[PDB]
């Protein structure tokens, strides 16, 4: 399992949590020196437990599918909560069975359904450490509309940060002040599968992408990623979704 505490958190302890989150995801292979996520893991070993503690020390346990860094649901006190999707329903066979009751959230876990549910695009939702603290707090007591916002914040702060060094650094900057994610952050979240695929295709194609990946950069304008010499490949992405899951 991995644990992160908001109390006393700072850019460093957060970096250590995301490090720990990355290192908890199993891989047998590195493709261009990036850990390649497994095609599948059967039964209960498929799910990483993240113990998150708000500033008060209240806690939730989040279950993450180790093959795609996809949050499936969480446990708050004696209630489990799972997204309304088959993968999460499958996950509820394995994690948090000790929960007194189980609530299936009225949405899947994808960004589009979460945003509709939250009433805001994640462009307009501040993130950072104080926001993760809020999110953990919200998730402690069921409220499906508020939880959708809290989940968008939680996805971005833990999974998307594990997947991209740039997003981990975005959050580290937002250790004590939330701020909506940069467009570059949104571009990376949305491009992960894409990049994961083209990194893998590049092996066999001389480090060249079969199809370029359009991103937005820090300064704000589109940029086309075409091979593995690109910074986003050499420095930024930290985990590759296996093409068997794309
Ligand atoms: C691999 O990717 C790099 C970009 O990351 C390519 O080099 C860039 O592209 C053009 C020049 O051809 C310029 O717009 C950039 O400023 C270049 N940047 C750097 C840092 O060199 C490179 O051409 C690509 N190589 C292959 C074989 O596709
Ligand atoms: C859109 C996806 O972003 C990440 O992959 C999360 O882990 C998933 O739960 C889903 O929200």
């Amino acid at each position: 399992d991995v644990s992160f505490r908001l109390s006393g958190a700072d850019p460093s302890s957060y970096g250590m949590f995301i490090k720990d989150l990355r290192n908890a995801l199993p891989h047998t292979e590195k493709v261009y020196n990036i850990p390649l996520l497994l095609p599948s893991v059967s039964g209960a070993g498929r799910y990483l437990l993240m113990h998150l503690f708000n500033y008060d020390g209240n806690t939730i346990t989040v279950a993450v599918d180790v093959t795609n860094v996809y949050i499936m649901g969480y446990l708050a006190l004696t209630t489990s909560y799972f997204f309304n999707e088959p993968a999460a329903d499958l996950a509820s066979q394995y994690v948090f069975r000790s929960a007194r009751r189980k609530i299936t959230l009225p949405y899947s876990g994808n960004y589009e359904r979460l945003q509709i549910a939250a009433g805001k695009p994640r462009e307009k939702i501040p993130i950072g450490l104080p926001a993760l603290d809020t999110a953990i707090s919200t998730l402690l007591h069921y409220d499906s509309t508020a939880a959708a916002g809290a989940l968008l914040v939680l996805i971005q702060t833990t999974a998307e940060a594990a997947r991209f060094k740039y997003i981990e650094q975005q959050i580290q900057e937002r250790a004590y002040r939330d701020e909506v994610p940069s467009s570059a952050t949104i571009s990376l979240e949305n491009s992960w599968s894409g990049l994961s695929k083209q990194i893998q295709l590049a092996q066999g194609n001389n480090g060249v992408f079969r199809t370029p990946t359009v991103l937005v950069d820090s300064k704000g304008n589109r940029v086309q990623i075409t091979n593995v010499t690109s910074n986003v490949v050499t420095s930024n992405i930290q985990l590759l979704l296996n093409t068997k899951n794309i």
